[PDB]
């Protein structure tokens, strides 16, 4: 079990190069299963998901091969069930259902969680796939969808905005007859990079970004080559890092628009902030931040993978600021491990209220939420003397080599192998 070792305090300081975001690469690559034709998908990172959806893919019988890129021939999909051993370490495999239904007329999808009843999140993809003209079954642990010839487009009011639901109706859309129109339509950046590929392939899509997504249906869809977008959250993450430290940094292969709320809330933190076609750098002119208040919402208002970077922002701010968490009310398990490294915070309800402080101190501190997890890290880099961070392989799982990122930065960190 892998573990961080860090020396503090560091001023964190430097240039570091953007990843493509996972949740982005993700659904494209379900996507491509629509694809007749070749495609590469450029800057997909190294991160055990794309691993598990390279195999799921394989295992339909898309010829799948990788590095920078990810090159995939769908052209002779033949098998249209994602079986249980294939999908029981990722819920995003949901994603396979709608597209081989939209291209093959059926497919299947193992569900770990089984099909008793109760609300889950796959009834919104039912619901969606249904109104499209699919018949859903659930029997033998599966979710099975058929349609006789191509779906049908419709006018689909979606009762929750949903990241996932709006991708597989989407997804799905791009080949039925005649529109659909996907109102309440999840506006993440990666909702508009799916959208994006699924036109370059020859979709025709307009309104991502919006709460209203319109898919004018296509017969088939081609192939191409098409560049991930930059992991918005790591691109936080950074920034935050050198916010907290009275650093200065440079995000390479960034995207600033994709993290509006973000920049203008750093700024009212007292970062000095500026933003190139492809770059934004911060700089702290090696001042301690002051105190903001942040209340989570859907894109593109404030991000909820940001809550627990920003809970530390303040807790070593100069003032008393709150952190409102809306999306999942609870995801406050940094707390506890932060204020053992000397913060000052109760959490209240869906609250966080934050006390800074000038310095924090090392400890042996562990969350599984990989955005708590890095949160220690950053905490560490800033913390007097030791910080040890364990189960780091949460964060592998969202980040690629974070340590040695933050080793460019000036951060003394180690990855401890097993202790
Ligand atoms: O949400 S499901 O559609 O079943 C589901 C679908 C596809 C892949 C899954 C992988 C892990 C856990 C699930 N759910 C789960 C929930 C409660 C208990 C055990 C497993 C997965």
């Amino acid at each position: 079990m892998d573990k961080f070792r860090v020396q503090g305090p560091t001023r964190l300081q430097g240039e570091v190069t953007i990843s493509g975001a996972k949740n982005a690469a993700l659904p494209i690559l379900f996507a491509a299963l629509l694809a007749e034709e070749p495609v590469e998908i450029q800057n997909v990172p190294k991160l055990k998901d794309i691993d598990t959806t390279m195999k799921l893919l394989t295992q339909l019988g898309t010829k799948v091969e990788r590095x920078g890129s990810v090159w995939i021939d769908a052209s002779n999909v033949n098998n249209f069930s994602a079986p249980y051993d294939l999908v029981k370490t990722m819920r995003a495999s949901i994603w396979a259902l709608g597209p081989l239904v939209a291209r093959f007329g059926q497919g299947q999808v193992s569900l770990p969680g089984g099909c008793a009843i109760g609300a889950r999140p796959v009834d919104l993809h039912i619901f969606g796939l249904e109104k499209l003209g699919a018949e859903i079954k659930l029997e033998e642990g599966y979710v099975k969808a058929s349609v006789n010839g191509r779906l049908k487009g419709a006018h689909i009011v979606m009762d929750k905005v949903s990241v996932g639901a709006t991708v597989t109706i989407m997804s799905a859309a791009t080949l039925a007859e005649g529109t659909t129109i996907i109102e309440n339509a999840a506006r993440e950046p990666e909702i508009v990079d799916t959208a994006n590929f699924l036109v370059a392939l020859g979709a025709k899509i307009s309104g991502q970004g919006t709460d209203r997504i319109t898919i004018e249906g296509v017969e088939r869809l081609g192939g191409g080559v098409y560049r991930v977008l930059p992991d918005r959250i790591e691109t936080g993450t950074f920034l935050v890092a050198a916010a907290i430290s009275g650093g200065k940094i440079v995000c390479r292969n960034a995207q600033p628009d994709t993290l509006d709320a973000v920049l203008a809330k750093l700024r009212e933190a007292g970062a000095d902030i500026e933003t190139g076609e492809d770059w934004i750098s911060l700089d702290m002119h090696g001042k301690r931040p002051k105190a903001v208040t942040v209340r989570t919402a859907p894109h593109p208002a404030f991000p909820t993978d940001m809550q627990a970077q920003f809970t530390l922002l303040n807790l070593v701010a100069e003032g008393t600021g709150v952190i409102t968490e809306t999306i999942f009310e609870n995801r406050f398990m940094h707390v506890p491990e932060l204020i053992r490294m000397g913060a000052h915070a109760e959490i209240e309800s869906n609250t966080v209220i934050c006390h800074g402080v000038e310095k924090l101190s090392g400890a042996q501190v562990m969350a599984t939420d990989l955005r708590a997890s890095a949160s220690l890290v950053l905490a560490g880099c800033i913390a007097e003397g030791t910080t040890v961070v364990d189960r780091i392989y949460h964060i592998d799982r969202g980040y690629e080599r974070i340590e040695d990122k933050l080793r460019a930065l000036g951060a003394n960190i180690e990855r401890v192998k097993g202790e």
